[PDB]
């Protein structure tokens, strides 16, 4: 019998299905998620988010959560190789070396917080927002049609339900049964290496002292692997490999030599040790061909898996599930044609191959195997996360524009159409605003001084296309008032990339330039150009 309906099924409760879930909910779009664990991870595998991803938080409505739970966290600025924790020191260097002046590109840092402290709050915030989560639910099937998808779900309470949605968004991790279904082939390196990681307890207060690291890279003859520290001190992960071509296998992994292992990487006599979990996982290159499938979208590692060396995969997913809610919500509401959904891959998808090939080069590079163009090709993770260059038919260039690439220098972006709106801290009223704080519900446009033209077509085109849109003027100094936002700095459009006076930017619900003005309509016509834009971006 039938479980019920919602615009959107949502498959898989971990970091990319429950932003999936905050995302929808937030534009007003009823949605259910299925997992079909009983409750969020029990063991953590992303540690790092980039300031990409704390901006989608604060989107979400949970950054300063995440800070706070993160404060333990906040002192872990070191990488480190060493022989044990107890033993010598081999290297030690900052986490990520210019966190502290990225404050000109984003409001936000590196965010250290394991992954089991950080669903709780999606989960939290989505239920608030009124998603319909369902955990201890695995989809087992579905079927399309032209009018939806209708999922078969086991609660594991004995019989099956169905349940219909408009889209089914699968965020169903590597092994997604949903692209499995699908038969969804991916390209890539692959299958590179096979590891297992070890959550542990142990008292690690005396062995560390007052050192604080971020990752901590351990060689001795007893164990080589990666070992995170948690906040307390008292626990953590040792990440370690095994290589079936010499006869070992995930069956050697008792809690009896997984404690061993943990002791060997402590290297402290008489260290107690508690094994947590044991999480196994392969290190892959593997991306869909294509993530949009009629009403079926892949997100997160089910269209993508990346050699988790840089800490890419969850900040990708995060930023796919923040890509693809807003285009759903207004395909849902009818004021967006079914292409829209299509721009999700062509935006998303060459964004998950560079980010694949960059894990991949990172791991090149610690692996010692990077040749000298490998070396030259690996970039900043703050360009990886924050330097994207969208290509769509929701992205609209300038004339004289020319083609970006996937990913480059952020400082160098200044507001091109298909790349992140730039932070700049405005006056409304007598608060300061971020432009970052305008984006993520409506299109916003802002213009020049003297963008009256371009406010009118705003106001036109939002009621000739049934959208809403968010139109200021920004006026440099303070001397501004009522339907403006004051720039005292004078900073705003030299970093939207020099707009004169009667120049505007538009921008899309999730802080993505679709079009840009330099000035005025060379043919006064302001109003058709950016119904136009509009129309186009929505394909209608
Ligand atoms: C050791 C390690 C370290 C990492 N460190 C970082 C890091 O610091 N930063 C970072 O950004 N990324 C990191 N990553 C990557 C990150 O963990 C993943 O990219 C991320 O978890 C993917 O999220 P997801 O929601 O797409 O998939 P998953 O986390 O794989 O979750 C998929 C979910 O779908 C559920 N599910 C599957 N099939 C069904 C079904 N049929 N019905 C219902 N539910 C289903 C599963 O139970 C699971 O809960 C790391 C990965 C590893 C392995
Ligand atoms: O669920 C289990 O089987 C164990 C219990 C805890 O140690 C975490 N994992
Ligand atoms: O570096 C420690 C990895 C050992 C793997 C294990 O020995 C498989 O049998
Ligand atoms: O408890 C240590 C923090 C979590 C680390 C994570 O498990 C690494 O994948
Ligand atoms: O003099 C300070 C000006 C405040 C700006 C105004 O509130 C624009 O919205
Ligand atoms: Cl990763």
């Amino acid at each position: 019998g039938p479980s019920g309906s919602a615009p959107v099924l949502i498959v898989g409760g971990s970091l990319v299905g429950l932003s999936t879930a905050v995302f929808l909910a937030r534009h007003g779009v009823r949605c259910t998620l299925v997992e079909r664990h009983p409750g969020t991870s029990v063991h953590p595998r992303a540690v790092g988010y980039y300031p990409r991803t704390g901006e989608l938080l604060r989107q979400a409505g949970v950054e300063d959560a995440a800070v706070r739970e993160a404060s333990g966290f906040a002192t872990h600025r070191t990488r480190a190789g060493v022989t044990s924790l107890a033993g010598e020191v081999l290297f030690s260097k900052e986490e990520l070396e210019g966190d502290d002046d990225l404050g000109d590109l984003t409001p936000s840092r590196l965010l250290l917080l394991p992954q089991d402290r950080l669903e709780p709050l999606l989960r939290d915030r989505a239920v608030e927002l009124g998603a319909d989560l369902r955990f201890g639910t695995e989809l087992v099937s579905f079927a399309e049609d032209p009018e939806g998808v209708t999922a078969v779900l086991d609660d594991g309470t004995g019989g099956t339900r169905t349940f219909r949605s408009s889209y089914l968004v699968a965020c169903d991790g590597p092994r997604s049964t949903v692209r499995e279904a699908l038969k969804v082939p991916r390209q890539g390196r692959g299958v590179l290496s096979r590891h297992v990681s070890i959550a542990f307890g142990a008292d690690l207060r005396p062995v560390l002292g007052d050192r604080r690291y971020s990752v901590v890279h351990v060689k001795n003859p007893q164990v080589t692997g990666i070992l995170v520290h948690d906040d307390t001190l008292t626990g953590g992960t040792l990440i370690v490999g095994y290589r079936p071509e010499d006869g070992e296998s995930l069956e050697d992994f008792t809690d009896d030599r997984c404690a061993e292992l943990v002791g060997a990487a402590v290297g402290a006599p008489g260290v107690e040790v508690t094994i947590r979990s044991r999480f196994p996982w392969d290190m892959a290159e593997q991306v869909a061909e294509s993530f949009v499938h009629g009403r079926v979208l892949l997100a997160g590692d089910a269209a993508h898996v990346v050699p988790p060396t840089g800490g890419y995969g969850a900040n990708t997913g995060i930023a796919d599930a923040h890509n693809l809610a807003w285009k759903l919500a207004l395909v849902a509401a009818g004021v967006a044609g079914p292409g829209l959904v299509e721009t999700y891959d062509a935006e998303r998808r060459p964004v998950a191959v560079y980010t694949a090939e960059q894990g991949s080069l990172q791991l090149a590079l610690r692996s010692g195997t990077a040749t000298p163009e490998q070396q030259a090709a690996v970039a900043d993770a703050v360009t990886v996360t924050s330097g994207q260059a969208y290509r769509s038919t929701a992205v609209v260039g300038e004339p004289d524009g020319a083609d970006l690439p996937v990913a480059s220098d952020p400082r160098e972006l200044r507001g091109a159409p298909g790349t992140r709106a730039p932070y700049v801290e405005l006056l409304r009223g007598g608060e300061t605003v971020s432009t970052l704080d305008l984006f993520g519900r409506d299109f916003v446009l802002l213009t020049g001084e003297h963008g009256r033209e371009w406010i009118s077509a705003a106001v036109s085109a939002s009621a000739g296309l049934g959208l809403k849109i968010t139109a200021r003027r920004v006026v440099p100094g303070t001397d501004a008032g009522a339907g403006t936002l004051a720039d005292p700095d004078g900073d705003w459009s030299e970093r939207y990339g020099g707009l004169r006076p009667e120049g505007a930017v538009l921008v899309r619900p999730d802080g993505v330039v679709a079009w840009r003005s330099p000035g005025a309509d060379p043919g006064g016509e302001e109003s058709a150009v950016l119904a136009a834009v509009l129309r186009s971006v929505l394909a209608r």
